């Protein structure tokens, strides 16, 4: 790519490999190593993509947006947070997309790109969320806590 | 925890939540938010843990080691790389553990903790590997390439 | 402090040591190791402080602002950029404050806190500027270039 | 350069601009923007160079070494620490070079490239040291403390 690849790749059902690059693009690479397409964001893509059931590719960007990209490389939507999105998204069973932001919030975004809820931690959320079998969302914060957040966006507990 | 939680949590079969902390520990937290155990490495744990089929927890540390920790919090083994292990391990179908290192290599480590092979890129491997259906290992590098490596440790292709 | 001290300390004329912390504060510490004061910003202070000729302390914050703090620990002014200010400010002979931002610009800010000019690079400006004898401002960018900018904000040259 | 320029430039007496690059080189650039020379280290140069009284250029590398490079671009010596040297060196009145390392130590190195002392903190030393009028060396650590070290390498105080 044109820059450091710190983003961690994700693999689609047809074998397409998606990865972000410091050069600001989300890349879609065919299994044979040739470019399928590249999608330009406004900043470094350190966030690692996640792939929804319908093939939508979600990734954060240093330009403060969470991107939802169709398998053809055209934008589905982008959601603006208050700060760099270095956290990597996780997708719930109903399609909700969860991601942390440098602006200290954990975001829950509906598949349509509208905010479901946002939960304020005390510091940047660089950690990438994990979703439990019951739907609990776990994520670390720069504020030293591991958070457990219920599906409705309320604190379950925080572990110092 | 005692420090920033940049590591991304992983959830075990019984619901235990594992996460690293900048305070040098790998944490195991019960579903109720109470400590199960904390394992001290020699440096910040920014790497995100992966869980094997038998419940072993693998994570890298800034102290240059890849750790394999038993579900009870006791060390199974540790493997020394040449630099900080910020990359998050991936586990193959056969149990091979793949992880990047700041020393520029992608490591393949067998379940018993012995090196299978190491693949030298041109720069730090902070990207976390993904594994395709056919066993190909994909990982980004600070040298600007996305690498596709065969399970035998030989290059398939690299995408600038 | 309450968090990692990645910021690099600066020493005032009277020996006071100033440093930022990941806990969001700018610290002013007496030579005997006791707190003089701490100033809370909205986010991690990774930027390293610079000290003006009248003792004003300038530092960037993860909350996107460049801060000017009086020697007594009270805010003089804060200037909002479009992104995290990890770059460390430099002070020109005339008192102009130069600092990079995650929003890709090198900023020149007058002593009164108003914009003098902003220069657009191709990527995040984490590098901290240096000032030559003739006033040229040098800074690196995530876009791979070392920039030389004239005092009037116009490009002198860019070295790939 | 061939990669991101996160290193902060330093300016020599003749106006030469020195800066590290993520492409592993330390660059020396003439005031007119043309390359004077480049020196290859083994890893990314995020550390910001310092210039000694005699013109020696000191800089850390992600390859774990502190480099001393002569004005003509030839290696004078390199000093191996136990981890990445992202801290930027400072030079004391007697020529001692101080720098932090990811291996948790603050290093004091003699001008001949041999160890004077190293001081163990509780975590990675990414902060760049500053030197007070009486020779006290101040540096932050990932362990949350600002350290004040006497010139003999013994603790003066640490500020949480």
């Amino acid at each position: 790519t044109g820059g450091s690849v710190h983003s961690s790749p994700a693999i689609g059902q047809d074998g397409t490999i998606y990865v972000g690059s410091n050069d600001h693009y989300l890349y879609a690479i065919n299994p044979n190593g040739k470019l399928k397409w590249k999608f330009e964001t406004g900043g470094s893509v350190h966030s690692s993509p996640a792939i929804g059931q319908d093939g939508t590719i979600y990734v954060g960007s240093n330009d403060h947006y969470l991107y939802a990209i169709n398998p053809n490389g055209k934008l589905k939507w982008k959601f603006e947070t208050g700060g760099s999105v270095h956290s990597s998204p996780a997708i719930g069973q109903d399609g909700t997309i969860y991601v942390g932001s440098n602006d200290h919030y954990l975001y829950a975004i509906n598949p349509n790109g509208k905010l479901k809820w946002k939960f304020e931690t005390g510091g940047s959320v660089h950690s990438s969320p994990a979703i439990g079998q019951d739907g609990t969302i776990y994520v670390g914060s720069n504020d030293h806590y591991l958070y457990a957040i219920n599906p409705n966006g309320k604190l379950k507990w925080k572990f110092e």
